[PDB]
């Protein structure tokens, strides 16, 4: 596929692979960050020679944010084989699920402004500027069958839940038959924990893309403390109130219903009282486990109801 070497601290390692794969990705490596970086390369130099020749690994990722001197002796290194740092890999994640003109030209935006310092430190940087004016000029113009987007957390199981339902492009839009109807899923990205501030309005726009839906899966983690769950939740209703989404019917799914081993029920009844506190209209609240395949059937017929209601 894309295979990817990872630096990644274990604090964030579990979180960073759901990144990478968002991003397309195959992880088949993954290493702590340095303990002492390398004043040149960041990673370890024989590391990075490796990397270099290894025919199976296409991309170099660090989840950090590197300086400009680390990005012109990487790049140099690595001769063609590319290497992402945090930001990078967030902008790829984000042009992987933006649809629209207004994200694309944002994510291009951020992606620009992040290669001005590297230029700095190595005419281009007049080139750069005048794209980069351009864009802003053009942004700052612009802003004077059913549809069902996936929205939720990283990590709270997105992909799996879209895997398992069209049995499997950018952006992800599948079209599948349930019964007698079709209905068009919709991949869109992430709530992201800790996003940069340089790309935040990268994010906003390409999350705010979710309001093209008919209606949208809200995923949720089952495995989060009662408090966790409260805050998630919390925080997604919040999201999807600040980027415009209104009166959508939100289908709830607790996923990952397998790997609770505790009080299913308790965490359905706190889940569905909250969202119907937080939000209206919830069309459902559901247990479901997308890699286990526990009811499926249900997510399937109450997708099917949703479309229903929705034609
Ligand atoms: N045990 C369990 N793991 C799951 C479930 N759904 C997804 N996962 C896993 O949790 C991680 C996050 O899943 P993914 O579908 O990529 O989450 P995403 O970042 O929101 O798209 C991956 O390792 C999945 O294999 C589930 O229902 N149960
Ligand atoms: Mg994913």
């Amino acid at each position: 596929m894309k295979t990817a070497a990872l630096f990644v601290s274990k604090e964030f390692e579990e979180e960073a692979i759901a990144l990478v794969e968002g991003a397309n990705y195959k992880v088949t490596s993954i290493y702590k960050l340095p303990k002492s970086p390398n004043v040149k390369f960041y990673i370890q130099y024989d590391k990075l020679q490796q990397i270099k020749n290894d025919e199976e690994i296409s991309t170099l990722i660090i989840f950090e944010q590197l300086k400009p001197r680390h990005f012109i002796n990487i790049r140099r290194e690595l001769k063609g084989k590319e290497v992402l740092d945090k930001i990078l890999l967030l902008l790829e994640i984000f042009a992987l699920h933006a649809g629209s003109k207004e994200a694309k030209m944002q994510i291009e935006l951020a992606r620009l402004k992040y290669e001005l310092p590297i230029i700095k430190e190595t005419s281009t940087i007049k080139f750069y500027k005048r794209r980069i004016n351009k864009l802003m000029k053009e942004l700052e113009s612009i802003k004077i069958i059913p549809s069902i987007g996936i929205v939720g957390y990283t990590n709270s199981g997105k992909t799996s839940l879209f895997n398992s339902l069209t049995g499997l492009m950018s952006p992800k839009r599948y079209a599948i038959p349930i019964n007698n109807r079709k209905i068009m899923l919709v991949d869109t990205v992430g709530f992201i924990r800790g996003i940069p501030p340089q790309i935040v309005d990268a994010f906003f726009v390409t999350l705010s893309e979710a309001k093209y839906s008919d209606a949208l899966i809200l995923v949720i983690d089952s495995t989060f403390s009662e408090n966790l769950l409260i805050e998630t939740l919390q925080s997604s209703f919040e999201i999807l109130r600040e980027i415009g989404v209104s009166g959508k019917p939100i289908l709830v799914t607790l996923n990952k219903i397998d790997k609770i081993n505790g009080d299913l029920y308790k965490k359905l009844d706190l889940v569905e009282k909250l969202s119907k506190e937080l939000y209206s209209p919830i069309f459902d609240v559901i247990p479901i486990s997308a890699l286990k395949r526990t009811n499926l059937e249900l997510l399937r017929d109450k997708i099917y109801q949703l479309a229903t209601q929705l034609s």
